[PDB]
């Protein structure tokens, strides 16, 4: 029900995008999402804890003209429910980098060469304290 | 049109807001409004550069169900359209305190003596740079 929504971003590459929120003690998913609108969006980050048949795996896509993409399933699982968590994300037209808490990095491909990100979203299972992207 | 909103704070007294965005270089208005929900908040802030009649004034006030309650205007306005801004906040069940860039500072009767806040809106003719209440 609850989330996060911006459509008044104007980020670009050389900014990072820092999250900080609090992870509920029986979370099951969070997701946030950066983009144009919500039909189309560079990134789709979403660390499944136990959703949609996955267990403590992020699953990564794209979002075109409302289309998910090929998923991207990444193993590294640094989210404690019931905790602070920070995930760091950068970008430039080949890719965004995906800076986890504990020093795993990975490439999620920018599939559309998007160089001007607007809009951002985080919703699930917690409560956010920091959104920055600068 | 565009801007922010969230639903998913869970902010409580002594923390504080922090509010960076870029002011748009023609800006007439901007908003940050805190709360339960849009319909009930503790604060709505808006410094109106020339909007409704008003120049280079805060207009701060709250809303019960829907309802504004009684305006407070500060003649206190250290904003530059085209530059980025910060503005700080932070709250108790007596009072906000908005803390300004320039050092002036000013306090809002909580009236409504929320100790919880889960909602907060920023919009108008700026682009967020960061959003932290923690
Ligand atoms: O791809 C992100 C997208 O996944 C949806 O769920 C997928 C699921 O991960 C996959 O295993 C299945 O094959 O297709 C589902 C539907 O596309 C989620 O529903 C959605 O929220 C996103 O997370
Ligand atoms: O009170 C905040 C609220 O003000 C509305 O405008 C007011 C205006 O400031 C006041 O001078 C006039 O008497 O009443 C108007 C309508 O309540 C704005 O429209 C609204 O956006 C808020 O900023
Ligand atoms: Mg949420
Ligand atoms: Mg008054």
């Amino acid at each position: 029900a609850c989330g996060l929504v911006a459509s008044n971003l104007n980020a670009k590459p050389g900014e990072c995008l820092k999250v900080r929120g609090e992870l509920a003690p029986d979370a099951k998913s969070f997701v946030l999402n950066l983009g144009k609108d919500s039909n189309n969006l560079c990134l789709h980050f979403n660390p499944r804890f136990n959703a949609h048949g996955d267990a403590n795996t992020i699953v990564c896509n794209s979002k075109d003209d409302g289309t998910w993409g090929t998923e991207q399933r990444e193993t590294a699982f640094p989210f404690q429910p019931g905790s602070i968590t920070e995930v760091c994300i950068t970008f430039d037209q080949a890719d965004l980098t995906i800076k986890l808490p504990d020093g795993h990095e990975f490439k999620f491909p920018n599939r559309l060469n998007m160089e001007a990100i607007n809009y951002m979203a985080a919703d699930g299972d917690f409560k956010i304290k920091c959104v920055a992207f600068e």
